């Protein structure tokens, strides 16, 4: 009836009575599993999700039942049936962005969760205050290489008006450009931005590794085009602890991974920009960044330096060239002083977090197939765990790119 | 778009849509609410419409559906469990069946190979003695030498308040698990409970890491009886490593045939409890999971001490680097010796190769994502990046209730 757990390394079980809480459907049905699958395919139900949400709020502060909680249901109620709408306070606000981390599956990070600077920027009207809120979040939580999870909240979609958005999917990332024979510079997962950023009229450069600008939007209004300045990026230079060559690879990463493009659901209330950031696990940029065939797809470069049979399979070139590569990220991240964590670290830290979780709240949701990381599965401990997979409010939300 | 679901392979952009899934007559564990696809583990009306499906998928696979054999067989089939509660498949049909089963089978990498598949028909086996036998002729045809066979032998079906042939063993071939005075284990701790039955059953154990399980095997309504495996018979691969010398020193070593014997084989609603299949490995099966598994044979700290690498940090990657070592060890030797092995990036090409020849043949594919992309370097191979449908169709190889 609720399903049990199982941990094959340890043979210790647990119940899941969390999932209960679950008022969204996922993909899966009885016929047939999409849990692998990346995206899916009236004032009544606000005013249910809202006083939910409310009473999510006040259990959580030992006040269920009070005044203050009686009184705070009747605001919502009163704003609700007058406006079709509400807002949040902003305690309330930063609950709910720390819950909605805490609630997301494919996060293995979520030992941190209840550690998250909230910046309310709901006082924002122009795409130009867009940017500095934004450049105030990069400065806080790069923090000169000491990096600090944060979120900035931009003003709530309200009926019949466009959404503030971030056109860029990160806050940081490289511009890819399409070459005159069909290959590309850059990062070939950005090339459709890279693209918008010129169409509305950036001068790019034709680096590896040039930082994309921002296209903010404000509601209704054509994006506007914003640089970082170059100081505000925190980048790493790469090179390793032995191989003396890997350094004139010429290669380099940005200290900070922000995530922009998703939508923050809470109460019923959505926030269509809601850009957040922590810090990277180093399996992010060693293994997926660096050796994705689709990304900069270094794998054979760096095994020919290394002078590996490249001719076969069955040498395991590419095996052998992906732990040099994610080594020298952590080695280069140490070296730098910017916060970085390994998948062995990572892994063992949820599953602490799993463990706290099951006290807490009976339960986590996690995504099996994300929080295994994409090197060593079965070397860390989150591989040999069962998992649960189900939807939370609040939570972050993918959305359709604003184009 | 099409009303079946969406199938994205990232790497490369392509889409598809899985019609098949439309064909499953058996629920998973998922619901709407919540994904449970991780997890490891989950009559005469029932059976003659179960029947008179497969019956339908063979004759289908002949290109002779409707046609007047076809309705004849159903109809002998009806008639069968009208009179006697259950039927029995013909020869053919149970070649068909088997072949389906595998192609069929969601955690399966190498369904490549599934219309190459050696079926042993061993329905006429009455005695453990002679399923002893049968399984001998299967080590051996499979085997062969080091050239490895796909294969199954298939005992006789369940039946009527009758006791099941089953085989004790999870594994034809597998390691002794000793458990020693101070709690922990010599040899493999998967298997103590099967180790600990064997010597109930009167097995005089070694006291090695490598000792190779005798087999218990069970007729209907007998205790199991215990057959030890002439050592000729069992082929194993000692292990070293290209450039690494003190390598072989340690003394590791594997068998050479990977051979399921605890496995139902599900037909047309029969039950074949005792249907053992082989194949050949996959690399990682051995290097990463037997050989690095905490709760299996736990080799990483030896072989990163052996390798002189930082184990008391976890940034060092020292259990990433020494993985890839014993992971190359394994191919190493089993090329060295001459036993067929595939790595992990072959075999996943391979199944990518799969996945389009069964996507115009059938509409689609069954796939378990977890057990699918190997245990290292997931991310390197090209099943990572592919989205896959996992459902049951039948026929299906199914786990079962250890007998004990
Ligand atoms: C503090 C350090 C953090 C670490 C080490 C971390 C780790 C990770 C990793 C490795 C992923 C998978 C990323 C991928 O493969 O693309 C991820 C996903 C995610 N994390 Fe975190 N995380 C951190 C902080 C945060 C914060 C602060 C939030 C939000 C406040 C967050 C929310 C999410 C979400 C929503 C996803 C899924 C994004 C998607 O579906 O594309 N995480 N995390
Ligand atoms: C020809 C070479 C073959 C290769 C390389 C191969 C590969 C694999 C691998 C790597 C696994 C996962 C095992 C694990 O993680 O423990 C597996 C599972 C499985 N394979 Fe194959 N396979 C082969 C042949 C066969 C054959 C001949 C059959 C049956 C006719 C079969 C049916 C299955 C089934 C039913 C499973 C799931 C086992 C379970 O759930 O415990 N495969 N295969
Ligand atoms: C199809 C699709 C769906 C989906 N939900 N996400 C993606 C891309 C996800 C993605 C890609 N690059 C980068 C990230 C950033 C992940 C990230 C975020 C945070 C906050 C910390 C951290 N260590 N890592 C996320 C693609
Ligand atoms: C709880 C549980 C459930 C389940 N369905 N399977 C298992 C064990 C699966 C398992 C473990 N070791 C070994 C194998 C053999 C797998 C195997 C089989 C064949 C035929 C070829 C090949 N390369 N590999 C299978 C455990
Ligand atoms: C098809 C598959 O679901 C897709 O490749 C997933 C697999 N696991 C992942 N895991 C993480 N952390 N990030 C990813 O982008 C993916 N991609
Ligand atoms: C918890 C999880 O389902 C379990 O550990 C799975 C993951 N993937 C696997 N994949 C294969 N091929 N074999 C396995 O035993 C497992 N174990
Ligand atoms: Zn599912």
């Amino acid at each position: 009836k609720f399903p049990r757990v199982k941990n094959w390394e340890l043979g210790s079980i647990t119940y899941d009575t969390l999932c209960a809480q679950s008022q969204q459907d996922g993909p899966c049905t009885p016929r047939r599993c999409l849990g692998s699958l990346m995206l899916p395919r009236p004032a009544e139900q606000l005013l249910s999700q809202a006083r939910d949400f409310i009473n999510q709020y006040y259990s959580s502060i030992k006040r269920s039942g009070s005044q203050a909680h009686e009184e705070r249901l009747q605001e919502v109620e009163a704003e609700v049936a007058s406006t079709g709408t509400y807002h949040l306070r902003e305690s309330e606000l930063v609950f709910g962005a720390k819950q909605a981390w805490r609630n997301a599956p494919r996060c293995v990070g979520r030992i941190q969760w209840g550690k998250l600077q909230v910046f309310d920027a709901r006082d924002c009207s122009s795409a130009q205050e867009m940017f500095t809120y934004i450049c105030n979040h990069i400065k806080y939580a790069t923090n000169r290489g000491n990096l600090r999870s944060a979120i900035t909240v931009f003003p709530q979609r309200a009926p019949g008006r466009g959404d503030f958005r971030i056109w860029n999917s990160q806050l940081v990332r490289y511009a890819g450009y399409r070459q005159q024979d069909g290959s590309v510079r850059g990062d070939p997962a950005n090339v459709e931005i890279t693209e918008l950023c010129i169409q509305h009229g950036w001068t790019p450069g034709n680096g590896r590794f040039d930082v994309l600008p921002l296209l903010l939007q404000a509601p209704d209004e054509a994006p506007e085009l914003f640089v970082l300045p170059p100081e505000l990026v925190l980048e790493v230079p790469l090179e390793h602890p032995t191989l003396e060559w890997f350094a004139a690879l010429g290669l380099r990463w940005y200290a900070l991974p922000a995530v922009s493009n998703m939508l923050l659901e809470i109460g019923g209330l959505e926030f269509s920009a809601a850009p957040f950031s922590g810090w990277y696990m180093s399996t992010e940029i060693g293994t997926r960044d660096l050796c994705d065939p689709h990304r900069y797809n270094i794998l054979e470069d760096v095994a020919v330096c290394m002078d590996l049979d490249t001719r076969t399979t069955s040498s395991l070139w590419k095996d052998k060239a992906a732990v040099e590569i994610n080594l020298a990220v952590l080695h280069s991240f140490q070296l730098a002083k910017v916060t970085i964590v390994d998948h062995h670290a990572a892994t063992v830290s949820f599953m602490k977090h799993l463990d706290n979780e099951q006290k807490a709240r009976g339960g986590c949701p996690a995504d099996w197939a994300w929080i295994v990381p994409p090197i060593s599965g079965s070397l860390t401990p989150v591989f040999h765990q069962e998992m649960v997979n189900y939807i939370l409010s609040p939570a972050f939300r993918y959305q359709p790119d604003p184009w």
